This record gives C-alpha cells, structure tokens and sequence, in this order.
C-alpha cells in the first residue's frame, strides 16, 4: 500500500541505527501516524502475499480470552511458537486482558463485551477503549504488548478504530497488525449496525531490522495495486460467534511472498 | 503556536457536529499527531496569555503521586475544583496510577521510577512507557484520564516523548497539555543527562466545544509569538525533589488572554 510504503522509505531514510534487545539491529524513527479508509478496500498489503490463516485465526483466538498457543496449532499457526512455554503458555497476554482484565480487588473486567455495550448505547463515549497494557501483569507475559491500545469512535453511523503499536517491526509485524484491526473494526461495525469508517495507526518505535534490508529494497520497488474486499458470509449471534469460514477476500492479487528471518 | 493554530483550523475544516457527555456539543475529528522539536522553544501558546503557575504545580503534584487538591489549594490552583470531592478527592487518578499502580498480587508500581531506571541503563529498550489507563479502578476515578498513555524513546543522545490523548478539548486543555508534558521532558532529560528531543502529541477524540467558536476563531486572526525559552535553576537529587522556583520561563510575551467556560 501506498501509506505502508512510504513508512518503509521514510525509516531507511530517516532512520537512527539502534542496538536492541536482540541485539540484531534497526533503522528506527519515533512517532508515525497513518490512515486507512476502510470504504476504499481492505488494507491488505499487496506488494507482497499475506498469509490471512494466521491473521483471521489469531484474532478470534484473542476474542476467545485464550492465552495457550493450542488453539493456534489445532489450525496450523506457529507465529508464537518461539515465545510459549513448555505447556503452550504465553502468559496474561492480549486475549486475558482482553476479555478478563483483573482487579486489585480480585473481580475480572470484559473489556469487549464493555465496548459492545458502549458502541450500541452510548456511541458518542470518548471512553471507549480497550488497553492490553497491564502494568500489573507485564512481568507475567512472555513478550509485552506491542499494539498495546485502541479507541473507538462513531459520527455519521461510521465506526473508527486508532491503534498505538508502541513497538513495530515494519516488514514482518505491521503488515499482520494492520489487516488484523482492519478486520476486528469490520466485526464490530457488523456486530453493532454501523458502517466501517477509518483505521488509525500510530506508532512508537517503528523500525526496519537490519537483516531485512536487501528484502525492504525488493519490496520497495513493486508497486501496489488495487486493495481486495471483505466479505463477511454470515452475521453471528455476537462478536464472539465467528468463524474462519465466514470471511472472504475477493480481488486479492498481490505480488509474491518475500522471505525474511524473525528476531526473538 | 503554528501546529496548534493548524490543528484548530483542522477542526473547523474537517470537524463533524456530536453531542458529549457534558451536554454540551462539539465539533471533533478523530486522529491527529503533531511533533514539536524541543531544542526550538519551550512549547507555551502566545496567541493567547497562558499561566504557568497552574502548569507547574499540577505537575509537582502529579508526581508526589497526590490526588487531593490540598496541595494545589495552598497554591491557589483552581483547575480540578469541580471535580473533586467533599473531602477534596478526585480518586485513584493520574498521580496514584503513575507512582503506585495496584497489581492482583497486592504490589504496587512506581512507573515514574521504573521509567528513570530504563533511561538510564536501558535507554533502548522499546517497553519506556506509564500508563494511567488502569481499567479496573476507573470506576472509582472522579474522571477518566484524558492524557492516559505516554512513551518515552532516545536517539542521539536526546529525549523524546509521545503521548497518547483520549480525549483533547483543543481550546482549553491542550495549552496547558503540552507545557505539561515538555516540562517532564525537560526534567527527566535533565535526571538523565540527556538533551531535550521531540514531543510527540497524538490525539484520540479532538475537538472544540460548540460555546468555544467565536473565541477560537478570535484566535486563529492571531499571529504567533516566538517561542520562550525555559530555564532550570537547579538539579536536584531525583526528579521528585523539584520546586516551582526552579523553573524560570523567560521571552514571554504574549496576545491577551481569551476566557471561555469549562465543561463539566
Ligand atoms: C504482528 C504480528 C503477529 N506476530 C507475532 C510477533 C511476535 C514477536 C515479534 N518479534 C519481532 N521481532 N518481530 C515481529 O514481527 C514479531 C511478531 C507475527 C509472528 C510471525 C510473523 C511471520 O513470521 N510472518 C511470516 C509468515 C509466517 C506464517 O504465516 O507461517 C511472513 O513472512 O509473512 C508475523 C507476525
Ligand atoms: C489540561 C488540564 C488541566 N485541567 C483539568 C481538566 C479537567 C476537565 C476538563 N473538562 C473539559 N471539558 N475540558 C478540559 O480541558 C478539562 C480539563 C484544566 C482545568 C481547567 C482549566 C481552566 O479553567 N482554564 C482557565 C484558567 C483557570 C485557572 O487559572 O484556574 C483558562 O482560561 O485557561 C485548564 C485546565
Ligand atoms: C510485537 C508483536 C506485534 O504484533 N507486532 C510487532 O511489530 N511486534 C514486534 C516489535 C519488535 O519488532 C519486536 C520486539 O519488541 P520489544 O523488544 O519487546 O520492544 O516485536
Ligand atoms: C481532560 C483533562 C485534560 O488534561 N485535558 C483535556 O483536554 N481533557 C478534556 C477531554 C474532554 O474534553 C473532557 C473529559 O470528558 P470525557 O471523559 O472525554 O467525556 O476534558
């Protein structure tokens, strides 16, 4: 996509190289914002093939409040493979704060089902939020949470969706994050009778790792086309009813899939 | 200053009509994000007289990890008096998340101090971040945190913030939302022996109270003042040691001021 491009650009030009926690190395820039109409066609990166399996699969799984890889291997997804434990664990990640957000006083929050609420009877709410960031629980998780928060927001009978990735791996991770939301504001405006509106998503620390850059180079010179469409073939009983077989991707023609190793 | 008048202009332009929870009216856009360049001038609107004194002593007080005006009283600082409490209590608010967030197991973390820790001895580490967005004591929260998430980052040698805004009454409280946060910029670059970077402002919510127009516009016909220039007295031992005569803005000169209601 346009927008995903011009951020790839944007770090190989302005970026600071870093020392990380891997010790691998990035180009990193702090502080990135982009848009995404979601009436224009579903953000699905088209300069390369996405694989939507693991997309689709790990969204209803956090949907689910599960926080064991199981699920994820019933139907073939390993993205987190290299950070579970011996027994399929990732600790209080995503799906637990989620749907089981728990209170000093022992009591347990539905954030989802709270947005749901929110979205249905009072649309207007400048509250509606989800936040996965439990600074009470870090130390539990296996890996902090990169997209760590997002708002709501209805006008005009449109829904939109702003995300904070605190951290962003711009070849492997933001392509998966960004149809991932895209397709969680689809669920919810379907759920809640209202038409999709904008994808907002901003970033932290964005960055290109350096083994990546021979790969960012060939990925940079195709150039996009048009963006494929949702189809969702059925209207569940709630948020929480869908299935992978309900969703439908039509006029995805994307370039070929490029290879490129993960930092753990 | 040129990125707020913008951002005003923005919403006037681009802004849709929705009724608030005060009852109000306003007009909003959603999604935003301006970069201020700290090295450039200490960040304090001059297209109309704003008061640091406010400013300064919310800060202090944020960090004493004080929820009860007492301390902004004996100071004569009014901001928050509509909100508090009979016993002056505002409830487990900003101060309370950012120096003693409550965990299921009973701990409590400092976060100001987990932050110093990280600036120091692992200034590159991507997780720099306080939250006062803690989902399980909102209820007892006399207001949901408007300013509720913040990220710290550091490239060549300079601090860099950026701040996650819920919720932003552009006219009233961003003024006094930016001087904020580039005053804690400034004292944990200090704290650190780090330069000033960028501060990075993102908004949720943006908008402009119906009852707000006139004086908005009144504004925009203003042309902006150069910037003035903040100047710290003393390094204390830690960053909870400050005092309000440390600080000494000078080149100040301001449009007069423009008064306008709050909205409860
Ligand atoms: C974001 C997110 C979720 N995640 C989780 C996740 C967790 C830790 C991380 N750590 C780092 N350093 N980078 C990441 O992008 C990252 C992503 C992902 C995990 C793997 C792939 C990945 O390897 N993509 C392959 C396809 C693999 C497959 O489908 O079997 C690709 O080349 O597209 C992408 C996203
Ligand atoms: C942000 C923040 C902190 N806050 C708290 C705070 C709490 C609820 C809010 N509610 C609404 N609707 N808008 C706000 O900006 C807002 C701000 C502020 C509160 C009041 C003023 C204010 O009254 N401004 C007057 C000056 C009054 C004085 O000197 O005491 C002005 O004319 O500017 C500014 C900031
Ligand atoms: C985390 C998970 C996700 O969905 N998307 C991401 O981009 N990431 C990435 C960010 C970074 O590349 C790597 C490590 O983050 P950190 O060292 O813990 O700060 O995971
Ligand atoms: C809250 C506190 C502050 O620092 N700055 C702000 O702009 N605000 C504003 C946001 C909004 O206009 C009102 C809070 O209302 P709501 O909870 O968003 O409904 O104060």
């Amino acid at each position: 996509m346009k927008q995903y491009l011009e951020l790839m650009q944007k770090v190989l030009d302005e970026g600071t190289q870093k020392n990380d926690r891997t010790g691998t190395g990035t180009l990193s820039i702090f502080g990135h914002q982009m848009r995404f109409n979601l009436q224009d066609g579903f953000p699905l990166v088209t300069t390369k093939r996405c694989h939507l399996r693991s997309i689709i699969h790990e969204l209803l799984w956090f949907l689910q409040g599960d926080t064991n890889i199981a699920y994820l291997h019933e139907n073939n997804v390993t993205i987190w493979d290299e950070w579970a434990d011996e027994n399929g664990d990732l600790g209080p990640v995503y799906g637990k704060q989620w749907r089981a957000w728990p209170t000093p006083d022992g009591r347990h929050i539905d954030q989802i089902t709270t947005v749901l609420n929110q979205l249905k009877n009072d649309p207007d709410s400048r509250r509606i939020i989800v936040s996965a960031w439990n600074v009470g629980e870090l130390d539990k998780m296996a890996l902090a949470p990169c997209h760590a928060f997002f708002q709501f927001y209805v006008a005009d009978g449109k829904l939109s969706c702003q995300l904070y990735q605190r951290s962003c791996n711009v070849f492997l991770g933001l392509p998966f994050n960004i149809a991932s939301y895209a397709l969680l504001v689809h669920m919810m405006a379907q759920q809640c009778d209202l038409e999709v509106g904008d994808f907002v998503w901003t970033g932290g620390d964005t960055h290109l790792y350096s083994n990546h850059m021979d790969q960012t180079h060939l990925q940079l010179s195709r150039e996009p086309r048009p963006l494929p469409k949702l189809i969702i073939k059925r209207k569940p009983e709630s948020i929480f009813d869908y299935r992978f077989e309900d969703f439908e991707i039509e006029g995805y023609d994307p370039h070929p899939g490029i290879k490129a190793p993960v930092a753990i």
